């Protein structure tokens, strides 16, 4: 038994009844319990993420199978066996908190390794590549994607036009108009680093890594019509599932397995092999196993550990760098910068992003400080001894620059349309009636030039591709 | 044609690559547009509404067709076709903004009006009573609505506790689970200012008043089945309705009437009078027509415009006061407490927000001033003629008080279950099969105690509504 | 040794270079050590206090003499030799952070005492009365004493304005400017409640009190030149002199003195003895001792514990209550109020605000969580037994209405000369004299108008008090 | 003549009085003008700058003399004549707002240009050079010289310890503790670029470019005493003069010279020329005179205007680009960063901040959004001719890379001692004389090994410096 109190622990001697002049009067403006009680109520909302903003987190383990030392240098990774305490967050990408988890988008599949050497944050999504491959251009994307600013509502018409004019985008959109574009559940669905890392071995050799997470559920998508049936009855089917697998002790898992490729590899390949664009052929860089994540513990609490999660592509560790990716790039900053707004200068502190590893910095202050920090010395050089230190057996490896200049120039080889067309031919004949089938109705109602062009994108992909996509919508494209 | 520029007014050479080493390589700290681009894409978002956080809104027109100088000195009402410009924001309750329309809960009906005595805002609901008759009970009833603070799923086992344990929400929930609890849209759609307000005329003399509004629609609603089947296909459909009404030239319009009551009928009754559990009989007060308000014009920013919209049950004007009702005391605090967290110490500033009266005040500074402030004189008493001075004239008036103490204590007559039983008899009987349908589905997984309770507590209203409740969900109630 | 690392707890290669292109070429945008460090040091500030923005703070102890127990249930009081851990700040008030020590100005003494049944707030100041009566005079009164909104200077003409036209204001500033208007540090100094509380005992039954501190130190001012004198070679002595001496283990102390009045000699007062700008008599309410406030620890962190403390009147404790005081009315609302906006909504979880008293409560949430909330019941009422219950045994008392009617009006008897003239006629001659040098040296370059009724002010506390300075302004005064 | 109203623009009928219980009852919470009221005042203060937080700004006029199209197409720099209107604020470094302008500090010398190609900032200090030459080291320095965070009072000690061991200080302290350490005021004061520039011209030729202000009203310093005695009478005596002169109409003003030196020099000199600690040689790189600002018009709000102005060294316009500098590179980060927290994301929509160049461009949102947006195309690319495009006639130059790697590393030439030699010897006898007398009052009580420390930077600077400094501290430095 205990008392209800206010948040200065003086005991509440009525929780039911305002203080008032008389039992049925106005008021009365000294009443701290009322007051404190509607001001905090007043001041529970904190800004949803700009993106993935709808979403579910889980903890669990993260277990190497096979060490990595021969080509990384990453402690979590070094040894058979060895086991990392994971966090994980899944989500949608365009629509508010709130919105259905029925809708087509890619999925977030963010996950943070609690690690010796610091946190590792491998912020991924279902889906191996991406729309962009410069992030100059994220706001426009997510802009065009987001419901339309005046009306509210998502309009196929905009990010239609964005991405018919941005035709690097033609791989992403063979793959999202699939119906991978709608996962199941979060548990049934693949995982993509997406970017291509470098990976850096105690004798300081780099190579390129992509990263891959297999659900040992096996991948199940919906299709339209089975999304709708779902969205019918349940607008958080997914976050639902991922609770209830777990709070019934059926754990879902996922193998991790990592492609590596020469950095020398890059001047021999048809594109750029860090064009987050593209894949790399699984025949010529065989996907290799690492281990298995299990998760298999629910937050006690979704505000204060998913919803305040804070995950960052910049947040690496010792062994594993950022590729010159330059849509990874833009990451490194855009997170840790958001999340500074979204939860506070502060916000590592939150205990969920708070690391295993020991954190001993000269930072200090900031709004909310709940650290009891003390001492006299906040500066480094300073001279003592015992005061924190660099340690450089601890820096990053020091990446060659094939430029002469700092220039703003897209990449060679940027090769929009050939992967796009691979993949559309790795599809059974269902698999490309429901990607025609599934784009026909995206583009229906979309504006005429606009449509054409779409078309036109997906022929230079593959000529079937498009001729079927051009039947299907009741275009005739025979004059050119 | 026009620059694409940046903040500074420079124009911007490249919007499409990032600042690199070489063509290829990493990027550089250099590329103002790029950070400046991305800081200000990570801070687009701030915090929902705490609730009501998803909704649409529309501006229009309120025209006077009787004037009610008798009852109340509102400049806004004095004269037979004044018109006064509205801006109006629909919303359901609990989920957050992403959330479909097609789920139950009452739904809001917010109106500003931009008098030329100040802004006056009339803060309704589409339903007539309210679940509590104190504000301080608003945060618990809230928590148990939402979701769970563990699942992040609304939970009926929670908010059945609640409610159940808090048996002035008897009426209300009769109202909530009638088919009325989940309108069409926002259109068709009843509104109801909820409390008892004073009204006071030019001679000081006050009448209680209880404002209605009545859709030129028609109040139309959804069973549980319609709803999924809207469901299946838009989460927004009302926020779809209500723009593409306008849009087409269809405007909806809704009629105000009020009723009025002497303070001296508190007696008369056997219900408090500003208990806001409580309406009042429309056969002995009957409804009186004010006038018309017609909406006509969408917004051009829904962010700029309905996201950062902010209303209060304070913002009263001359002649118009708050009752004595104790919820609504706690919402003339609420609001604007609320309001300066999500939107700023300045959001009075924020165009829909400002009034079309003259402000001049000694207020200053905040975060974000924008104003263009001047003069060396912002205290008061001053010895400046031509200073702002406060004005007698407007003096609100000056309620008796029936107590003698300050206490915490609930009011006398609650009347927990009378209009309940009243309500519940006068449903047709297809409503009240609706009524039972709806409320079965709700309840039949709740926890056994907290189901009979509920159906102790609708027996008392009815005993024929209770025994229904029960015959239906299978509980035996004979032994009692 | 320690490592330094980021805050993802990885350990830095090199706190030293950024990283760039070559060792002298432009930096990159891959440096997340770099943008972590400069992004927390871009956000250490947070707002300064409206008020009181200068400070210092300590840690002491609070040790029982007298029990109060036959006049207040207050725990911490209850028996002799009692312990309270307390924290304190001294500040100035009105200019801001960085401001010299030697200004005129009260003093704060705000007292924090960690009781058992919560904690509890004495925020005084070291002069016994205020300016004014009402706080909606208060950002009036404060704006016109804060440096001017155009040249941020301060300006007597301003504040003597509305000094002047605020005639209740008479007595404060006959106390302030004696030369106790700048104390010699913080520990030479008064302390004052200034309010009147209500003290209430078990048996129901209340009085009057009033509080004050008494230096072990003995009072010690300086005047004008001798403030100038230590101006000159520092901007912070109080704030270092408080420091060293406890650094030095010479605690200064303060006994507790309070007065105590009847509720019924209110009607018999030629004043009304809970206007805040009068004092009582101390031969017709002796000062009865209570006990010992010794401030023995220097905080560990200046940001963290005394920038980020937070002090409210409204932190009442069981057996001590409000009194009807408009002025302090309003301070109930605006200290946690300012809090939230300047700390953030969970400000009362930073360490120094913590209650040791437990805590709990329904509340949620909020920016900054950092309290590992568990659980899924956050509502009352509820149906578990072991959850947080209201506690009646902790109700407030039930003070009695004099006024029959929702009123703005001034208090009765606000006598606002007298005892400024009672002030004056008790101070020595070398007191009057500095007094008269101190408000001429302020006054000399005010509007001639102003001036005027200044004298007129204090001629009609005292004709010799307003002769004087009338003399010594070199005003002649014969035509009144 | 004008009516007090609130914030909704209702008439204010009493802003004496509190609403309360009869005249002398508590108060209630139904006073929306007193919560509106002092719910403002206790939301006015924003965080102050981290460093220059005291300040005061004035605007005038730029004006050219010379046009210096040859060496840049800057366009507020291209003809004889042309006229710009500017901002400027002057300020001290370290400490708070309020503190006094007596104290030794650089002096903060920010010029905004409001150019017809967009704002150019121009981030100056008095003294041509800086302590360091990596931003990483600023939040190191800037603690060091902060109040120690425990007392809240600036040690010697502290920052002493940390410049010793960045021996690349050692030319920034002998500008500093000469007298120009303490400028008389803001008007008798130099003005700095500090940093080399690149000034690029319509052939795309790059130069080096450096900047000076000088005053009109010549260079005037104040000793020790001469401080300490302004000190006394007046903390803000710098703030008070510019304001004066203005108002009189005596307009302080200052001329503007540059040095551009071939980046083909670099081989040329024993320094790098993007190192800031150096300056270039008069002699080698004479002035070269550009044209005059003159400050005429203080603002209308101190904090509208001066708090909330936002200057960045990146706000830079066609023409005019960053150098290499890594000091440089790390600012052009850290002001909109700091920017954006201290005044809110959309901080260059207030005035003072704003273009007078059209801005255009696709961001949105941001708390306080007071610009009414319209419009549903906020992603590019897009379709719609009449929509902000890019120009690639605005694209920047593409600066030359000379290294190979992403590094970590100190430049070449660092020569840390060289030019305070030279600036000593520079110095007449009673400078030097100062300058010891300086050195000596801030070391003579710092920990012994960092004062030996000292006195061998500034040996090594030159011998004559160091032996005179060590015999006024009475420290043996014969046997080293
Ligand atoms: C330039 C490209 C991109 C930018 C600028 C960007 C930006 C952002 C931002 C600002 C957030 C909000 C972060 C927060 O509030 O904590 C976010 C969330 C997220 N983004 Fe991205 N993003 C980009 C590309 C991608 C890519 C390629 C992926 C996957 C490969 C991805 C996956 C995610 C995920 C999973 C989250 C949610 C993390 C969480 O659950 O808390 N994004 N993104
Ligand atoms: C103690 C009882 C209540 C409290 C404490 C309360 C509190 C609040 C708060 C804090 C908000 C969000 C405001 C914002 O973020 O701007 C809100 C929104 C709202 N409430 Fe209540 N409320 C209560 C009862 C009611 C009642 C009785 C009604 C109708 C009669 C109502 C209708 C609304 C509406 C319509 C909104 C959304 C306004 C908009 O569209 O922007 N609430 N309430
Ligand atoms: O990126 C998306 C997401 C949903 C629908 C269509 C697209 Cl292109
Ligand atoms: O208040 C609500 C809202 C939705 C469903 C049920 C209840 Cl009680
Ligand atoms: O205890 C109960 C329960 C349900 C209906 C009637 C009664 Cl009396
Ligand atoms: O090593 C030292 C120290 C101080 C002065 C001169 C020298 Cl060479
Ligand atoms: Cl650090
Ligand atoms: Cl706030
Ligand atoms: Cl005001
Ligand atoms: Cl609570
Ligand atoms: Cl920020
Ligand atoms: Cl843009
Ligand atoms: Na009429
Ligand atoms: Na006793």
């Amino acid at each position: 038994h205990k008392n209800l109190t206010t948040n200065q622990g003086v005991p509440v001697g009525d929780n039911q009844n305002s203080r008032t002049a008389g039992h049925r009067g106005p008021s009365f403006l000294d009443d701290y319990h009322l007051i404190e009680k509607l001001a905090h109520f007043d001041r529970e909302r904190i800004p949803e993420r700009v993106v993935h903003a709808r979403g579910a987190g889980a903890y669990g383990v993260f277990e190497v199978e096979n060490s990595m030392e021969k080509h990384t240098r990453a402690a979590f990774l070094s040894e058979e066996g060895k086991q990392t305490d994971v966090f994980v967050r899944f989500s949608t990408v365009i629509h508010p908190k709130g919105s259905p988890e029925t809708l087509r988008d890619p999925r977030g599949f963010a996950v943070k390794f609690y690690t010796e050497e610091g946190n590792y944050d491998l912020v991924g999504n279902n889906l191996p590549i991406f729309f962009i491959r410069d992030a100059l251009k994220f706001p426009d994307m997510v802009h065009s994607l987001k419901p339309d600013p005046v009306t509210n509502i998502q309009d196929p018409d905009r990010y239609w036009d964005f991405m018919t004019l941005t035709p690097e985008s033609t791989h992403m959109l063979t793959w999202l108009f699939s119906d991978e574009g709608i996962p199941a559940n979060y548990a049934e669905m693949r995982g993509s680093g997406v970017h291509t890392f470098r990976w850096v071995n105690k004798y300081g050799e780099t190579k390129y890594v992509k990263y891959h997470w297999r659900p040992s559920e096996g991948i199940r998508n919906l299709s339209m019509e089975e999304a709708a049936e779902i969205q019918a009855n349940d607008f958080q089917h997914a976050t639902r599932d991922l609770y209830d697998r777990i709070e019934k002790g059926n754990y879902p898992a996922w193998d991790l397995y990592v492609q590596l490729m020469p950095l020398s590899d890059y001047d021999e390949l048809d594109y750029d092999p860090c064009d987050p664009t593209k894949t790399w052929s699984e025949e010529d860089y065989p996907l290799q196993k690492v281990g298995r994540m299990t998760l298999n513990r629910n937050p006690e609490n979704f505000f204060a550990e998913t919803e305040q999660a804070a995950f960052t592509p910049s947040a690496l560790v010792p062994g594993i760098e950022a590729s010159e990716d330059k849509l990874l790039q833009g990451r490194l900053f855009s997170y840790p910068d958001t999340q500074r707004h979204r939860l506070g200068a502060n916000y590592m502190r939150i205990p969920v992003n708070c690391p295993y590893a020991p954190v001993h910095n000269n930072q200090q202050d900031g709004f909310m400080t709940t650290t009891r920090p003390s001492g006299h010395i906040n500066y480094e050089p300073n001279r003592y001894d015992d005061q924190p230190k660099e340690n450089p057996h601890y820096k990053e490896s020091e990446p060659v620059l094939h430029g002469d200049r700092m220039v703003r120039q897209k990449i060679e080889k940027p090769n929009d349309f050939k992967q796009a067309g691979e993949k559309y031919r790795s599809y059974s004949e269902e698999e490309k009636q429901a990607l025609i089938k599934n784009l026909t109705a995206d583009l229906k109602g979309v504006n005429e030039k606009t449509k054409l062009l779409a078309i036109c994108n997906f022929y230079r992909a593959d000529e079937d591709y498009g001729q079927r996509l051009a039947d299907s919508l009741g275009v005739d494209i025979r004059s050119y």
